[PDB]
């Protein structure tokens, strides 16, 4: 699997931002492609 934008949407999980990161953890979303 590609996984990318989980690498970043993972900070945000510890930086206060586990909401904002399921903005930028839905780029990681490289099932389909």
């Amino acid at each position: 699997g590609a996984d990318y934008s989980a690498q970043w949407a993972e900070y945000y999980r510890s930086v206060g931002k586990i909401e904002e990161a399921e903005a930028i953890e839905k780029t990681l979303k490289n099932k389909q492609n």
